[PDB]
């Protein structure tokens, strides 16, 4: 479907999406993290699964609602729902300064008053972070 087609769209980039990131050792791939939620992983699995998720060159993928690890040394992406819950966790990982970046988006759309809890959210420890477009807006 065209509209199934937009979720990829999102996912496939953030997926990629290499941004800024410090190199280590020389001759390595970029090593991407995803931080996934209820809805999120209603639309990353059925366009992508766990042996893919690493084969694709993703550091680590787990829930909001899980025990993240720390990766501050490598870029992390939340690909979830703006949601009162999902707020805090932004602002919970962004603290904790789990990974380095923090590629976020969102799966319905959000406003600017949950938008500023989650730019700010980051603002309390000056994380790398930043807000993608969404796909379920229209869908699921």
């Amino acid at each position: 479907a065209s509209i199934r087609e937009r979720q990829t769209v999102a996912l496939k980039r953030m997926l990629n999406f290499n941004v800024p990131h410090v190199k280590n050792s020389p001759g390595e791939p970029v090593w991407k993290v995803l931080i996934y939620d209820r809805f999120g992983q209603d639309i990353i699995s059925p366009l992508l699964s766990v042996k893919e998720l690493r084969d694709m060159g993703i550091t680590l993928h787990l829930l909001l609602h899980s025990d993240r690890d720390p990766i501050r040394d490598v870029p992390a992406v939340y690909f979830v729902m703006p949601t009162e819950e999902n707020i805090d966790r932004l602002c919970q990982d962004l603290r904790n300064q789990l990974y380095e970046s923090y590629y976020l988006n969102f799966i319905s759309a959000i406003s600017r008053s949950k938008l500023e809890d989650i730019a700010n959210a980051a603002l309390a420890a000056n994380a790398v972070t930043q807000v993608a477009k969404v796909f379920d807006q229209y869908l699921n």
